[PDB]
């Protein structure tokens, strides 16, 4: 699910960024290796910020709300990582966010692919599960895909793990296919990204 406004995407798929203080050497590290698992499969690129006016800001801080989908723009953006949400796949997933990316399950055809069993939700989380409205996505062409970065797991916001929130509807490959995985970009976050910012073939 990628934004379909155009002021959203980065111009040139050029985003400066500031890592702000707090962090250790190691979580630094993490920030950087993230931005450049963005760069080795697309034309996305992360440029230390000099006299950027819109740029983004890892800031150490508890995790959750929230993290702007594109450029922003007219000044800087954050990106609040906490204890819990500094692994690599998060941030990757984060930054996500920050290329122009909503949530692959909130897709406005997401009931063709996935049930959302809403008695399974937390109570007062429901809003994480509706669908994004036509007019503020683009497919691109791209399928819907499981093994996105930005896909919901299984039991994302449920009252209990093993309440699952999301259920994929059918098989792929005679299994159902998993959800919620945050190691890499999937094939298709890729193709998504390479659509979106037009990166040369
Ligand atoms: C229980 C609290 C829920 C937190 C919301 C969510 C956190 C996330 O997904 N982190 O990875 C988020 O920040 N979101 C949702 C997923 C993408 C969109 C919706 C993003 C969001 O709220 N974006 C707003 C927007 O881009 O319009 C926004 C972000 C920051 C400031 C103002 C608006
Ligand atoms: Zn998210
Ligand atoms: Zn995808």
């Amino acid at each position: 699910a990628a934004t379909s406004r155009p002021e959203r995407v980065w111009p040139d798929g050029v985003i400066p960024f500031v890592i702000g203080g707090n962090f250790t050497g190691s979580q630094r590290a993490v920030f950087r290796q993230a931005m450049r698992h963005w760069e080795k499969h697309t034309c996305v690129t992360f440029l230390e910020r000099t006299d950027e006016d819109s740029y983004i800001v890892f800031t150490y801080r508890p995790c959750g709300c929230c993290s702007y989908v594109g450029r922003r723009g007219g000044g800087p953006q954050a990106i609040s990582i906490g204890k819990n949400c500094d692994k690599f796949g998060i941030v990757v997933h984060e930054l996500g966010h920050v290329v122009g990316f909503w949530h692959e399950h909130t897709r406005p055809d997401r009931d063709r692919h996935v049930s959302i069993v809403r008695e399974n939700i937390q109570p007062g989380q429901e809003y994480n599960f509706l669908k994004m409205e036509p007019q503020e996505v683009e497919s691109l062409g791209e399928t819907y895909d499981f093994d996105s970065i930005m896909h919901y797991a299984r039991n994302t916001f449920s009252r209990g793990i093993f309440l699952d929130t999301i259920v994929p509807k059918y098989e792929v490959n005679g299994v159902k296919p998993p959800i919620g995985q945050r190691t890499r970009l999937s094939k298709g976050d890729i193709a998504q990204a390479r659509k979106l910012y037009k990166c040369p073939a």
